[PDB]
């Protein structure tokens, strides 16, 4: 659709159209690797998307192709940190969809993993690099990967640091669907619109519920936090707000203790 | 406070008054040990209390004293008690164990899984499993550790000693201690304080506490409460509203809040 | 298999034959949606199967086809509620197999998920509906689903509310096998018979062990509870009851402290 | 202490001295209840402290006493983007020790704030309790589960279901307050505790904090703990080969490093 | 009582009497700090105790007093490392009781923590030292300590590295009881005798159940492992062995599916 | 590969070459079932591999084929225990790869599961046997299996005790790749070599990180233990060691408190 520029950044591009935001890593001369400035700007853009009551879905992608003809989603750290960014993407009450063309490698692979969903172009290439280049992500990069592809495949991914095609990535369970390169944005927009027709409260509650299977008390904070928000929107929940407004004690005596 | 009989049982007594239910193990000649019939009746009475929209708090105790002047809450084993443990733990009403005299063996785990415990100062706590030929490695172990910490929980089970009411409060498993003649009255006061609270807030908090212990089963409770709350919102109304005007639900107007 | 009726209900059917029980959701005029009475009747039937010592396996299915030729397993929602039923199916020490012909949708899809196993007809259709119709299951419907199909696919299922074929369902890991519709019951019976020839104690312990990877202390309650039951059936564990009958303190002094 | 003002806000005060930051909720006319701006400012101050390499310890407190002589640490949400859940997470996860110095009321949302701080020092006049079920709210997140990891399941449920108030001495006995001191010694005690921490190894301290969160926060806790391991790795000889190799334009070679037991 | 030396070591002493073993760290000139050989020898002694069918309880203590009149249990660090030793003490199906006179400090403090129980002399002194001396134990030293004294107190212990008296330690929940130093061994023996009169199978199952609340799948391995052991001791269990004693398929057809 | 004998055993063979160790179960006349002697020797060999600083990868396999032409990896217990062995394979900081030709059955199936990775020959056969023969593994055999193939497939594997081909095993997620039997050792060696060129510290940290998603505090012990090891190798961590030598208090004053 007719995207409009939402904010200006050095290392990324940021657009909105209706209920969809699009965040584009824009360092194709570095295979869309993030430097600290890029992490800061990504974090800032995702915060903005979080603040916007109109935005229900964020598409995350890399600018491409580069002038060498190759595509990259994100190739990781360029040789707030990315852990802050991982947490924001994971916990924000909007659905984030990674649209991966070409390389999603290293820190860039973990970025795709922590997005709710991933749509891959058929030229996409996935994998980790840490043990080969001198790093590791033993956080969401390991445990959460295992909750997606299972323990055997997740260990293989990290120990060997091989590259995996889009088809292999879908088969192992870490990519939701694969489409041609020229259909990638359209597919992302279609999936976004399907989500945008849903109940925003139901969606945010489900996202918290999925996090709660992984994130212990931090997941409980998100899930219970949503319960509190819902409570505020009930008749019983509003008795507190109005009892104070009229300067009287709150009275919950008329409310049932449901089974 | 006028208790009135709610149901009749062989092994237990069951009363209600206002928003409080009282369940009384009534086998003082057996030190209030539970037989299979007793568990069934206890399960049935707790189900009734769960079903009654008027009841917010359940007081659980044992009849006493016996002819010899000494009390028992529940002395353990004479539908299984695991089912009963789960019902007490998960029902969206606050359960308060009122312990006079012995709370021992299966009877001690009974007090543990109640939300709160108020003890008479003559109360006696402890496990018997390893001594008599049994064990509770479920809530009797892990949940006990979430109350008194790992060192004390292991001591309780490995040695099978008896602990006074003051010791039980000191180690964190008893909320307060009063003379035996004030036990019921204390239970009533605490119940009344809970009964003036928001019922939805209380039930959500109970699920939240269970959720720190029971993994996905705990999530089922917490999330289940989120769904119930959602049904009571305008956005959650749109479902039924639509369900009733043969139109598609329409959530277009609703914000995506931060 | 010559089924005999074990108990009469309004909304469901309940048969037994040897070690197999069959529970049939019987509201095909409403696509086998459950009303509260349906849930109550389902709960009672499962309790009965739980309490019958000869029953080792329960087959859960939906009556079909409807007059229009279309099949339904369960289309979801039309005191005890479905959460109580979910727990009973999940924790009862007998294997429960969902036999899914046609739609397993909404609450009906979560019902299939919490059954130990799912055998699907090739016409079966799977999916959630909550965010689209005004509900959600953030309990076993989310977390447990993630333990079956992984986090990426589980989020996709809930956020988009699409429909999935039996074959797509098996591929993602949530259906154990797919057979033609006229072979579904016979496949269920065959799987049941293979289980019925196994050690009942081994089977119940394993079911508890699987639940223990999900349900924290409640899972431990099942696993440890099974350990206690086994303990009672041992010589050392019989000494307690024996000593009590001989009116003497239990004596364990001869028993070794094994490594 | 020679405090210097680090930044100006409307609802709070923010000071630094050596390796200590002090964040003071400053709405004593509202019993130090937070409104949205207060939460924004607290978040900003804690971010600043996290970013300052010199700061190892943050003391969190409320200005007092009010005109009527009553003290408040924080009385929760003001009944007159970022919410306190974001603030709870920042305090919990930032790799600096946060000590709540509680004079008077730490109530409602203000009670949960004290809980998520690493440590709590209470004045003799401190009062603790939740209010949600009474006023029409609840915190089923760190306010419940984390509270249970501090005082145990029995006392935690009591605190929430009855919404009573607890003295400093009671809070210490139940395990949620680290020590109790006279109110005119409260700041001194905080500074002293801060100083003992500031003489420790910063890496060891941050790894420990992550290790404690890891007992509670599942994979998010793993992210912090493993995140610290990655950071430590970067500071080892073997971890440096990656950087050296890139800067010498050559394949990283780990061939000579042992596989230790 | 009349201890008998079980095996000779350089850095420790190892005794047995009846169902009790006693392991004594014996480097009082080093405040009973452990060097690598000490850890090796302790591991060997605990292994021997695990393998001895007559031994139900191990008392762990430090030799004292030193010639300057001061006592030490263990003052911390002076192949196998202490992490292996921590795991063995924690998982072995015998009850381990730390008997602490004087200093239990640094790695020595964690050693007391991972023992099932701790009895302290009134002269005992507890605390951590890592952040002060240049180390940390973020494993059982942190998380498990929090399962004993709560999160507030556990953090204080580690961040400040102060020393705590026996009374303070008991009050915070990490010491089970406090006795005068000249009653310390006697108290340990009495507790051991009380455990030794219990059912060994019940004790080992409970120990596994406690670990299972902390150690995820590793805890499940212990608890389920005990269930398997109990199963082998049942009639239904023995059918497997006996059906193999006769080379005829195992037949579990007569066994009920209990509720 | 120029294998050299590392140690001599009755029931197994043990070789090293460069950074690779190879452990071969050598009872083909018993379809490579393990007796207690076999478990002991396997434990000892894996311990030796853990201790050898040159060894980064261990290949575990069964000798084959037997004289009848059929292959076995390990057929389970032969009609220190295997739980100790499971723990050692799972926690040791070297990558273990199961190379499965023919049957990996019963206890032998769980053995393949707990290895980091599995490469199967296309003649490989996988399955559990417990409920059929009179046993069960409700520890890593259940829960960890579920973390690999999902809850539905894992329950099917145990409840029915069927046999699965190599292709079926790969499809469900528990086998990493499948090759002809005459390529099995070469494929294992190739995977080993790719791991051996990686950073050993990164690899061991990742292995602990994966275990930490399963093993609660025991997993934290491994992951935090690696953090402590890394800390000792930093400048700041060295101050502790240097300060003790110079008879002085450690001085951490110059070190920053990083964000
Ligand atoms: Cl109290
Ligand atoms: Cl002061
Ligand atoms: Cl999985």
């Amino acid at each position: 659709m007719d995207w409009h520029i939402a904010k200006h950044y050095d290392d990324i591009l940021y657009y909105k159209a209706g209920g969809i935001a699009k965040i584009v890593i824009n360092r194709p001369h570095k295979r869309n690797a993030f430097r600290p400035q890029t992490v800061f700007e990504l974090y800032d853009a995702f915060c903005n998307a979080r603040e916007d009551n109109r935005i229900g879905v964020v598409l995350l992608t890399g600018a491409g192709p580069h002038s060498d003809g190759k595509y990259a989603f994100c190739s990781g750290g360029d040789q707030l940190n990315v852990l802050d960014l991982q947490r924001l993407i994971r916990s924000m009450p909007k659905v984030v969809i990674a649209l991966v063309a070409g390389y999603a490698i290293g820190g860039g692979h973990v970025l795709h993993l922590v997005c709710d969903l991933t749509i891959a172009a058929d030229n996409a290439i996935f994998g980790q690099t840490g043990p080969k280049v001198g790093s590791f992500d033993g956080g969401f990069g390991s445990s959460y990967l295992a909750r997606i592809v299972g323990q055997k495949k997740a260990r293989e991914i990290w120990y060997l640091c091989r590259q995996y095609s889009a088809q292999e990535a879908e088969r192992m369970g870490m990519v939701n669907t694969v489409v041609p390169v020229d259909r990638l944005e359209e597919e992302g927009i279609q999936w976004a619109k399907e989500i945008l027709s849903k109940s925003p409260l139901a969606i945010r509650c489900l996202k918290a519920a999925f996090n709660a299977d992984c994130d212990g008390q931090a997941g409980l904070q998100e899930l219970a936090g949503n319960a509190t928000l819902l409570y505020y929107m009930t008749e019983e929940g509003s008795e507190g707000k109005q009892a104070f407004l009229e300067k009287r004690p709150p009275d919950f005596s008329q409310y049932p203790w449901l089974p």
